[PDB]
RNA sequence: GGCAUUGUGCCUCGCAUUGCACUCCGCGGGGCGAUAAGUCCUGAAAAGGGAUGUC
């Protein structure tokens, strides 16, 4: 899939609460770059999943390649580039 | 605070779900104004916060 500012993470432990999940993802991935936002939802369509938006694509690339399959709340993270640009980055340029 | 209607999101349990969102609600039980959260509301914005009717 083509590089993107946003990484799409699925295979997340669904028992983890939205607030704690959002911040855990934020604290871990902030190692790889400045983060613009993280969207997380435990709805049917959106649970187990997350979009973390990075400021710079190099950072998402680095994050995607270094964090692939990482054991996170007893599960390995599946990490892909996002198919389409996030709304916050689509406007900026 | 009791009722009626209701926007908005949250927690938990059973079953189910590997799902590409920002146009956002699995079903079924249970519990929630509490800035937690919020896609709903007020403000010009910061920031703040359920609402209408009703004893
Ligand atoms: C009509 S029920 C809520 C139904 C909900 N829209 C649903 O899909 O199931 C109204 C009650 O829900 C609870 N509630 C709704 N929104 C709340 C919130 N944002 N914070 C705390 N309690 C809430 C309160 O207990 C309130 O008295």
């Amino acid at each position: 899939t083509r590089p993107n500012h946003t990484i799409y993470i699925n295979n997340l432990n669904e028992k983890i609460k939205k607030d704690e999940l959002k911040k855990s993802l934020h604290a871990i991935f902030s190692r790889f770059g400045q983060i613009l936002d993280i969207l997380v939802k435990r709805s049917l369509k959106m649970r187990g999943q997350a979009f973390v938006i990075f400021k710079e694509v190099s950072s998402a690339t680095n994050a995607l390649r270094s964090m692939q399959g990482f054991p996170f709340y007893d599960k390995p993270m599946r990490i892909q580039y996002a198919k389409t640009d996030s709304d916050i980055i689509a406007k900026m340029a």
